[PDB]
C-alpha cells in the first residue's frame, strides 16, 4: 500500500535514532568497564533506563502500522525486531533494579582480590592476571586447591541474593515479551524452534571423543600426581586441568601429551624472546585480516582501545571483549593482553568481532549484528585455527627446529581437542544450567548442586573440595555473573570448522585425498578466495537468517558436526587405539563432592 512506502521511511530513520542513542549507551559501559566506580555506575545505568524508555514508545508504535500485511520480507523482519524489547519491557522500577542487580555482580567479579598461598599479608592477587598465571602454571595439587576455594568463595557465593534476584527479573521479562523464560528469549535469536535438539544431536555424536580425551587424560594425570589426588574410576579433580573453570585444558598440555619426546607447539617463549608486545601482537591480527583482503582496523581502533592492563591501580573489568560503537569507523577492544601463545589466539579471537562490526556498518542498524551469537564468536577462531597451525607459526618465526612427523602431528591434534573437544560439554552446561533456572525446573534448595550435576554429567569433572548449597558456585564464572548467554560459544566451537574446512578449500589448503593439504595443517594467510567468502557472509549482519548467511559463505544451510570429526578423526583413529592398549578406563562415577 501506500503505507508500506510510509513505514520504509519511518525505518530508515528510526535505525539512525536508534544507532545514536546506543552510541551515548555503549560509551557509558565502555567508561564504566574501563574505569569501574560508584559514578560511571550510575551513569551507564541512567543511560540504559533511558533507552530503555525509549524502546517502549518504539515498540508501541509498530502497532500503528500494519506491518504483518506488508509485502517486503525485509520490512517485516525489521519491524519485528524492534517489537522484541528484551529487559527494556519491564516497567521502569523493576528495569533499574535489573541494571543495579547486574552492576552488583559483574563489579563483584570484576574486584575479587584473594591472599597469596605463601604470604597472608600479600592480598592483591587478582584473577587476571595472578591467579590465572597460577592455575596455569602450578603443578602442586595443595596450592592449585587454595586458589581455587578462595576465588569461588569470592566471586561465586558472594552474589547468590543478586542472582536469585536477577534471576526472577529475567523471567518477569521474558513473560512480559510473551516468551516461557529467558531461556526461550536466548533462544529466539537462532530462529530455529528445533535449535535446542540440534544442537543435542551433534553433542551426541562428539561426547564419544570427548570420554575418550577425558579418559586419556584421567590416565597421565595420574601418573603425575599419584592415585590419592585422582582417582581412576571418579571425575577428575578440576583444579588440576589449568583453567579455573576446566573449560579448556590447554595449558596441561605439557603433563598429558602423548609423544613427550616430540614436540610440542608452545610459543610463548619465543614471543617474549623476540620482543612481541600487545601492540604487535594486534598489529598481526590487523596483518593477517588484509591480507585476506579484508577490512583494515581504523585509526579509531588504535587511538581508543585498551589493549594492556592499566598500571594505576584502579578498577576494570579484565575479561576481554570487543565493543562497536554504531557510528562509523569507530570500534574498539578492552584486552588486557599478555604475551603467550593462548593470548594471541585471543587477539584474533576478538578483532573477529571487529571485522564483524566494519563489515556490516553501512546495514540498517537492526541488521548490524551476527546472523546468530555463534556466527559472531567463530569468525575470530576461525583464523585462530590457522594461527595455531605449525605451518603458520613456523612462517611468522616463532616455531623452530619444528618436524611435523606422525607423532608431533598427534601431539598438535590433541593439543587442539584440549581447547576445542573438551570445551563443548562446558559451553553446554553453562546455558543447560542457567536455562534450568529460567525455567523453573530446579527449586532455590538445590541450585549450588543442580550446577554441579551438570558439570559431572557432561564433563566428567569435580570441585578440589566439598561444596554445599551453602556455596553458590556458578557466578564464578565471568559470563554468568554478566548475564551473557554463552550458546553462542557453543555454535561457535561446531560452526567455525565449517568454516575453516570451507576457507580452507577455496584457498587451496585442504584436499581428504592428498596428504600433503590435511585439513589440520591449513593456512588460509593470504588467501583472497577465503577474505570473499567471508565478506559475502559478515557484510550481511542480521540482514536474514542464519542458514542464508552461512549459505553465502559455502553453499550449505545446516549447522553439522561433520567438520570438527573430520578435523579431528586422525585423532579419533589413534586415541581409541591407544586408549584399548593401555586399557584405560573410560567413564566416571556419580560425584561425592556436592552435598545436600
Ligand atoms: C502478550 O500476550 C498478551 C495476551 O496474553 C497480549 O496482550 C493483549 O494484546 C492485545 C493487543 O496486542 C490487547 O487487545 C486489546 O484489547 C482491548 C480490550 O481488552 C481489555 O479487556 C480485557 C478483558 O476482556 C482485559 O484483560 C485487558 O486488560 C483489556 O483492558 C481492545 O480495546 C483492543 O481493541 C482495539 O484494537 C484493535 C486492534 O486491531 C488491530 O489493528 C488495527 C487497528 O488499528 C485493526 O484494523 C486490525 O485488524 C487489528 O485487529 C482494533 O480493532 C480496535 O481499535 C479495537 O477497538 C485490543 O483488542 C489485549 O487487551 C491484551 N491483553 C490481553 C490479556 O488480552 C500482548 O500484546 C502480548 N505481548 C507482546 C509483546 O506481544
Ligand atoms: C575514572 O572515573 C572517574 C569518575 O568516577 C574519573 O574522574 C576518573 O578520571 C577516571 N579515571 C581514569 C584513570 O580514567
Ligand atoms: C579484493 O577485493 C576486490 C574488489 O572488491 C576483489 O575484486 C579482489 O579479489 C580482492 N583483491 C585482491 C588483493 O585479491
Ligand atoms: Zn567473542
Amino acid at each position: 500500500v501506500k503505507e508500506e512506502i510510509q513505514a520504509k521511511e519511518y525505518l530508515e530513520n528510526l535505525n539512525k535514532e536508534l544507532a545514536k542513542r546506543t552510541n551515548v549507551e555503549t560509551e557509558a559501559a565502555w567508561a564504566y568497564g574501563s574505569n569501574i566506580t560508584d559514578e560511571n555506575e550510575k551513569k551507564k545505568n541512567e543511560i540504559s533506563a533511558e533507552l530503555a524508555k525509549f524502546m517502549k514508545e518504539v515498540a508501541s508504535d509498530t502497532t500503528k502500522f500494519q506491518w504483518r500485511s506488508y509485502q517486503s520480507e525485509d520490512l517485516k523482519r525489521q519491524f519485528k525486531a524492534l517489537t522484541k524489547l528484551g529487559y527494556a519491557a519491564l516497567p521502569e522500577d523493576d528495569y533499574a533494579e535489573l541494571l543495579d542487580t547486574l552492576s552488583a555482580m559483574e563489579s563483584n567479579f570484576a574486584k575479587v582480590k584473594v591472599c597469596d598461598y605463601k604470604d597472608s599479608t600479600k592480598c592483591d592477587l587478582a584473577l587476571d592476571p595472578e591467579i590465572e598465571e597460577v592455575i596455569s602454571k602450578s603443578r602442586d595439587h595443595e596450592e592449585l586447591a587454595y586458589y581455587w576455594r578462595e576465588f569461588y568463595d569470592k566471586a561465586g557465593t558472594a552474589v547468590r541474593s543478586q542472582f536469585e534476584r536477577y534471576v526472577e527479573l529475567n523471567t518477569k521479562a521474558a513473560k512480559l515479551n510473551n516468551f516461557t523464560s529467558g531461556a526461550e528469549a536466548w533462544l529466539d535469536e537462532y530462529e530455529d524452534d528445533t535449535f535446542e535438539q540440534q544442537l543435542e544431536d551433534i553433542f551426541a555424536d562428539i561426547r564419544p571423543l570427548y570420554q575418550q580425551i577425558h579418559g586419556y587424560v584421567r590416565f597421565r594425570l595420574r601418573k603425575h600426581y599419584g592415585d590419592a589426588v585422582v582417582s581412576e574410576t571418579g571425575p577428575i579433580p578440576m583444579h588440576l586441568l589449568g583453567n579455573m573453570w576446566a573449560q579448556q585444558w590447554s595449558e596441561i598440555a605439557d603433563i598429558v601429551s602423548p609423544f613427550p619426546e616430540k614436540p610440542l607447539v608452545d610459543v610463548s617463549a619465543e614471543m617474549e624472546k623476540q620482543g612481541y608486545t600487545p601492540l604487535k601482537m594486534f598489529q598481526m591480527g590487523d596483518d593477517f585480516f588484509t591480507s585476506m583482503n579484508l577490512t583494515k582496523l581504523p585509526q579509531d581502533f588504535w587511538d581508543k582501545s585498551i589493549i594492556e592492563k592499566p598500571t594505576d591501580g584502579r578498577d576494570l573489568v579484565c575479561h576481554a571483549s570487543a565493543w562497536d560503537f554504531y557510528l562509523i569507523d569507530d570500534v574498539r577492544i578492552k584486552q588486557c593482553t599478555r604475551v603467550t601463545q593462548d593470548q594471541l589466539f585471543t587477539v584474533h579471537h576478538e578483532l573477529g568481532h571487529i571485522q564483524y562490526f566494519l563489515q556490516y556498518q553501512h546495514q540498517p542498524f537492526v541488521y548490524r549484528t551476527g546472523a546468530n551469537p555463534g556466527f559472531h564468536e567463530a569468525v575470530g577462531d576461525v583464523l585462530s585455527l590457522s594461527v595455531s597451525t605449525p605451518k603458520h607459526l613456523e612462517k611468522i618465526g616463532l616455531l623452530k627446529d619444528y618436524v611435523r612427523d606422525d607423532e608431533a602431528r598427534i601431539n598438535q591434534l590433541f593439543l587442539t581437542a584440549l581447547d576445542k573437544i573438551v570445551f563443548l560439554p562446558f559451553a553446554f552446561t553453562m546455558d543447560k544450567y542457567r536455562w534450568s533456572l529460567f525455567r523453573g525446573e530446579v527449586d532455590k534448595a538445590n541450585w549450588n548442586c543442580a550446577f554441579w550435576k551438570l558439570r559431572d554429567e557432561y564433563s566428567g569433572i569435580e570441585p578440589p573440595v566439598v561444596r554445599s548449597e551453602k556455596d553458590f558456585d556458578a557466578p564464578a564464572k565471568y559470563h554468568i555473573s554478566a548475564d551473557v548467554e554463552y550458546l553462542r560459544y557453543l555454535v561457535s566451537f561446531i560452526i567455525q570448522f565449517q568454516f575453516y574446512k570451507s576457507a580452507c578449500i577455496k584457498a587451496g589448503q585442504y584436499d581428504p585425498d592428498n596428504v600433503e593439504l590435511p585439513l589440520d595443517n591449513c593456512d588460509i594467510y593470504g588467501s583472497a578466495a577465503a577474505g570473499a567468502a567471508f565478506h559475502n557472509m559478515l557484510s550481511m549482519g542480521a540482514s536474514k537468517p542464519w542458514p542464508d548467511a552461512l549459505e553465502a559463505f559455502n553453499g550449505e544451510r545446516i549447522m553439522s558436526g561433520k567438520a570438527i570429526a573430520e578435523y579431528f578423526e586422525p585423532l579419533r583413529v589413534w586415541l581409541e587405539a591407544e586408549n584399548i592398549k593401555n586399557n584405560v578406563h573410560i567413564g566416571w562415577t556419580t560425584s561425592n563432592k556436592c552435598v545436600s
